[PDB]
């Protein structure tokens, strides 16, 4: 039948809900008929307010997120799809003859940072996955530690690493290769023609098992080959181990990512430390509304080695793990060195498995580590705040929406919608709008964000049943 | 497992819900740098903007309550528990040997209104069914029905109507009446001791089952013995059915109760037109989203009967279903007669039947109406907006809350909260606020609504095994 809990939740849910549209509408009255001091005052002590009573129903729908076994059962079905992709990667990579097997060739190489290589490789895989090709990574001379892929994590195969075939070329279109043993892919900038195997599309095969589990399934795909890409070697997984007990890495504890240096001034701007912290309070307030919060602890990964003493000056009542030794190793002058790549990928891993990630997704640093996050629990598509970009994969195809509700604009920023109309999302204004542009009407401008649904798009790939 | 449907809706509540919080945010930062026209302008906007997103919430978590199957649950748990708990009624109210029967006799001429002597009679009801005696109704000279109850409604018993007894007795106790075969019970203000069968404490044998299926188990309780005391004559129950087709009854359609003449100025204000509407108009936008609105119906039970005329003109895009004959029965000076009575109880039923109820609490007029409708659908507990009372029973025991969040308090109309600490609410102010004391300091306040939860009561009913 139905669940006690879950039916008094779903109750709780909405008359809190309908409570906060009765104090709202009472509160703005009262507010449009006062002024200077008296106004500003009182429009502050109602956000006060608001936060509150809005976490308090953040709060219930977690509850109601859990109760009556949905929880339990949303872990089993998430652990077995991810054991079921995992085992078809896993198939995929391990021909039993690697002198016949069809390969996929891809070059680390890529001129830029780790996330972005890490990226790389994941786009690769994702193209040779969908091709059925064994993935071949080369990753002799990579900037970070020139001795390759191995210095840190497994090699992609057991039993095929070798590029050898009766016949060898670049990728032309999967129609023009289907008889060319190692094909050889270049970055996705350069890559002509494009096939469909790119985020953020998902298998089609896996769409509606994802649904009922996942926020977001385009995330979950991409991670689920980070997952098995960064499979650590002993002695990483040893160093792993040893951090998370020298720094006192414990929950509850929010990731904050700060990318200052080269990024200030050419993809993203300068944030300052108040800028992330209002949402890891925000996000501490409500942990402690289901939790004790014994004391608030922020893992800070950061490449500016001053930022730590700002920080714990300026919140003194928290506690910031942090491995100062680390931010400076990933300064412009020591960044491409082995000690600075594990650096990074320590942080990455602390980020992955804080609570709640606040960061700029502009940064492929903590766009690896929110993908990784996905594969740590249920659905963790939500536990993150971004000071600017949505989630985005670089090389993805375009990412559009679905209009549900119309909108008539009220000033010329804003565009309409009607309800069906295509909407290709550049980003959300955490405002309660977002930017894009309505392909029905050609205009692009702002629209209210809630007024959209998701527009997931499905690729056919193969689902490898010999893996089973 | 879980459904898709299900999982969407509640990742779209949670979105919803957090898009507004971005959007409130954003609007009260610009709103407090605002002030005069333009203030009130923005201030006017960003209510409409909110109107229209509180429902897309309040639609989802509709169509959450319906999703995999809850909705035909839901409808066979509320049908059972009714056909149980009348069965018990109905083996109570008819023993086989009526002159050895244990009997508590109650008398109709209570100095009040037809819903304030219908409260009467369930008082008397629930209290002989606590204490396992028939139900003796004894109603001549009944201000409304000089010949009594059976005028218009069936007897409530088919075997025992005769007050004979062994010995008979004033009210003094369950203990020191015992032995007493037939007992006297006196209106509810001298009634002393007081047994713990009144509202608003449910039976304990009951009470889980109610929470999986209906938002107030108190009302429910209450509407079971409205349900089996209403049981209409055949003439009442043709006269129901022509007036349902004369009046062109259907559905949607939203009742609208209007207590005027001499309520204002002794237990109630005057509330004019305009304010019930501005309700009424609410929830057909609610309505529509989920729906094709025809035609906007308002079900208009009035004792003014002035005001058919003033709403038609005033509404003109409205159809308004009433009988201004029916409201002329109700003056004043006519009142307490069977054509009057025949009046408001086809008023009363059709408020009961609409799928909105607009009204004062404070008249149990509506509370009647009320407390029927939730024995016509399977929780039909929040289909209401009172301008003035929350639902009370006269002469029902405390009603208390539990504070499960702290509050200090602003200004000092307000009372502090602690968790834990009992709240005896007076009412709702439908702002946010509600006014009631805080029983561990004594002090009488407001504190914000949505800080509490319902102190549900249970007391040890008999239950009838005999009844299957
Ligand atoms: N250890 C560490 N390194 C960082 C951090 N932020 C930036 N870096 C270094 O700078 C590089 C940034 O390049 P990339 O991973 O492509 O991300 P993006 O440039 O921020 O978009 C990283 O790979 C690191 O080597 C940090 O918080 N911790
Ligand atoms: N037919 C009809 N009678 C009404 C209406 N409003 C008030 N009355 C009459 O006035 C009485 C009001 O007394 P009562 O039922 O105890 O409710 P209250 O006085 O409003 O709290 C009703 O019982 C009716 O007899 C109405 O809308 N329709």
């Amino acid at each position: 039948g139905l669940g006690k809990d879950h039916e008094i939740l779903r109750r709780r849910i909405e008359n809190g809900a309908k409570e906060l549209w009765f104090f709202l509408q009472s509160e703005l009255k009262k507010l449009k008929h006062l002024e200077g001091n008296e106004l500003q005052r009182h429009a502050d002590e109602i956000l006060l307010d608001l936060g509150h009573h809005e976490r308090s129903i953040m709060t219930d729908l977690y509850y109601l997120s859990q109760t009556d076994g949905a929880g339990d059962w949303r872990e089993k079905e998430a652990k077995d799809l991810t054991e079921l992709v995992q085992r078809r990667i896993t198939y995929l990579q391990n021909p039993k003859d690697c002198s016949k097997a069809r390969k996929l060739v891809c070059n680390i190489n890529k001129g830029c940072g780790y996330g972005c290589q890490l990226h790389h490789v994941v786009y690769c895989f994702m193209i040779a996955y969908g091709t059925q090709r064994t993935l071949i990574l080369e990753s002799q001379n990579w900037r970070y530690a020139t001795g390759g892929w191995e210095t840190v994590f497994r090699p992609v195969s057991e039993t095929c690493t070798d590029r050898s075939g009766l016949s060898t070329g670049h990728w032309s279109g999967e129609v023009n290769d289907k008889n060319i043993q190692v094909v050889e892919l270049p970055i996705v900038d350069s890559l002509h023609p494009r096939p469909p195997y790119l985020p953020l599309a998902v298998p089609e095969d896996l769409a509606d098992r994802l649904l009922r589990v996942h926020g977001d399934p385009a995330v979950w795909w991409v991670s689920q080959f980070v997952k098995y890409l960064i499979r650590p070697q002993p002695w990483l997984e040893k160093e792993i181990e040893e951090a998370t007990k020298k720094l006192g890495f414990k929950h509850p504890v929010i990731g904050v990512h700060v990318r200052r240096t080269d990024k200030v001034g050419t993809e993203a701007a300068f944030h300052p430390i108040e800028e992330y912290m209002v949402h890891v309070e925000e996000h501490f307030q409500l942990l402690a509304r289901r939790m004790q919060v014994d004391k608030k602890r922020v893992y800070l990964a950061t490449d500016d080695p001053t930022l730590l003493k700002e920080a714990k000056t300026k919140y003194s009542n928290y506690e910031f793990i942090s491995d100062n030794s680390i931010s400076w190793s990933a300064g412009l002058h020591n960044r491409y060195t082995e000690n600075s790549l594990r650096g990074v990928i320590l942080d990455i891993h602390f980020l992955s498995q804080a609570d709640f990630l606040v960061c700029t997704f502009s940064s492929q640093v903590c766009r690896v580590a929110y993908e990784i996050m996905q594969t740590l629990h249920p659905d963790a598509s939500a536990n993150f705040h971004s000071l600017d970009d949505i989630y985005y994969f670089g090389g993805q195809n375009a990412h559009n929406q679905i209009a549900v509700y119309p909108h008539k604009p009220r000033t010329e920023e804003e565009i309409p919608m009607e309800p069906g109309d295509i909407i290709g999302v550049a980003g959300n204004h955490w405002d309660g709008y977002s930017k894009g542009i309505n392909r029905k009407l050609g205009k692009t401008g702002l629209y209210p964000s809630y007024k959209v649904r998701e527009k997931i798009e499905t690729v056919k790939y193969p689902t490898y049943p010999e893996a089973e």
